[PDB]
């Protein structure tokens, strides 16, 4: 490499057949990546914009950043980035809007008169990001997602407010859309900040921060509860398990079952009664009118990325880590096993499915002193990228 960068704090440590290289530093608070289609990585740079990073490529994780730009400056994009299958449009959202860009990848240069605005009336309070994802399988489709306005949101009951949902747009038919004119993918969903399709059957999936400050019947349960959800929403063009309603903020799903009052015949991966669900929800209301997740994970993780690998054997996601527990989880990186018919290979009730790639040696010091993965991206070759928003960090990760 050009240049021999190093981390500022104890190094993440890769499970056996893995390596990994720090590659850029010095980014504000980079969210989303993606590359473009000269080799250069697009970086959502947060209250930036996005800008470009030309690397040099020596192979396997020898590669070095010698240039960048910003292609497009703007403060008010705060994470979602997507860019179209020919390379010649560029997507990037803020709180209220999802613009398109002209790219002009001969110039590598983006003409800001070209923007559009293709997606509106999205601004709430809180969880202001909306994730951009594009798929594969039907290219003109744009997913996009939207949080909550507050930690238990009473406007995320009425689906026409379009908080805490995934929408679903057919671009090539483009005065933007309204956010709620899109096909409703998921709602009930708090902060699905990761959205992915696998490629084994174009497979929509979430990955769910759930809610704080948990109480069960009074009791604080918060330390170990609710967990972080994997949520499936069927294939996109189908109506098959896609735009129901994933339980927020009536029923959340159960990660840790010792010490939970009221359990009852509840497993690992079952929704129940949040304290606080409206007037005459109850946990067999949970059960049979509210979306279950796929898998769970540790509580407050804080997944915010999900991408599968050419072939859907797995899915790899970030897990962006916890802020409000005694001993911090998260700061790290795992993958899923997927099978062929495109479901994970672990059981719903499994506390074991996520498996660590990459993680923080130490979690007593994190956040201060660990890396914090928000997105990732995949090469042609098959490498995976991801950036560190608290550290202004991009990385390549591969097997060895
Ligand atoms: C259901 O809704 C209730 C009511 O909003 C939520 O209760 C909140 O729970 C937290 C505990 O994590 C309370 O914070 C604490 O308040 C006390 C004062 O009594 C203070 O000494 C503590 O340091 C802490 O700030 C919070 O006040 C309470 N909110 C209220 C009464 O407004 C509960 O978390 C919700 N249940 C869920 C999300 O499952
Ligand atoms: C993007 O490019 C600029 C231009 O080279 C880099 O800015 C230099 O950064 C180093 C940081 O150690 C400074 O010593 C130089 O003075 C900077 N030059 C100028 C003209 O500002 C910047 O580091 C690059 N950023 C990334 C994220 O790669
Ligand atoms: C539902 O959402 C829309 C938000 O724009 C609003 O017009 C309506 O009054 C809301 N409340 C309901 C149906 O309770
Ligand atoms: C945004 O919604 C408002 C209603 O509050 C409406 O005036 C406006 O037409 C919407 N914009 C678009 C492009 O749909
Ligand atoms: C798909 O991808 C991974 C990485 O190349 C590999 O380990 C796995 O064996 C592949 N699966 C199939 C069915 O080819
Ligand atoms: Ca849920």
């Amino acid at each position: 490499t050009t240049n021999n960068l190093q981390v500022t704090y104890p190094a993440p440590v890769a499970a056996d057949g893995w390596e990994y290289r720090l590659i850029s530093t010095g980014l504000t608070a980079p969210r989303s990546i993606v590359f473009d289609s000269t080799g250069g990585l697009l970086v959502l740079d947060a209250g930036v914009g996005v800008r470009r990073l030309t690397l040099q490529d020596n192979g396997g994780t020898c590669l070095s950043v010698t240039a960048n730009a910003t292609l497009i400056a703007d403060t008010a994009l705060n994470h979602g980035l997507a860019i179209s299958a020919d390379g010649g449009t560029i997507y990037a959202s803020t709180v209220n809007d999802v613009y398109a860009y002209t790219y002009n990848e001969q110039t590598n240069t983006v003409d800001p008169t070209t923007r559009r605005t293709v997606v509106t009336n999205m601004t709430n309070t809180d969880h202001v990001t909306r994730t951009l994802l594009l798929s594969s399988r039907l290219p003109n489709e744009l997913l996009v997602s939207r949080g909550s306005a507050a930690n238990e949101d009473p406007q995320a009951r009425n689906v026409t407010s379009g908080h805490s949902q995934i929408r679903a747009y057919d671009i090539s038919t483009l005065p933007p859309f309204d956010f709620v004119a899109g096909t409703l993918i998921g709602w009930g969903l708090r902060d699905s900040v990761g959205v992915g399709e696998n490629p084994t059957n174009g497979g929509i999936w979430s990955v769910e921060n759930s809610v704080d400050d948990l109480t069960r019947e009074g009791v604080d349960v918060h330390q170990d509860n609710p967990g972080e959800e994997l949520n499936f929403h069927g294939i996109l063009g189908n109506t098959a398990n896609q735009g129901g309603n994933y339980g927020y903020p009536d029923c959340y799903a159960l990660w840790s079952t010792a010490g939970f009052p009221d359990l009852g015949a509840l497993e690992v991966g079952d929704q129940f009664a949040s304290d606080n669900a409206t007037a005459g929800v109850t946990d067999a209301t949970c059960n049979t009118n509210f979306v279950d997740p796929r898998l769970v994970f540790q509580a407050h993780v804080s997944p915010l990325d999900i991408k599968f690998n050419t072939n859907g054997t797995t899915a790899y996601i970030t897990f962006h880590g916890s802020t409000d527990r005694t001993t911090p989880v998260g700061y790290s990186i795992v993958s899923v096993a997927f099978g062929l018919n495109g479901q994970p290979t672990s059981p719903m009730d499994s506390t074991t499915a996520a498996n660590n790639i990459l993680t923080s040696p130490d979690l007593t010091q994190c956040p201060d002193d660990c890396f914090t993965p928000v997105g990732l991206t995949f090469d042609t070759i098959g490498r995976l990228f991801f950036s560190s928003d608290s550290t202004g960090e991009i990385f390549v990760l591969q097997q060895s």
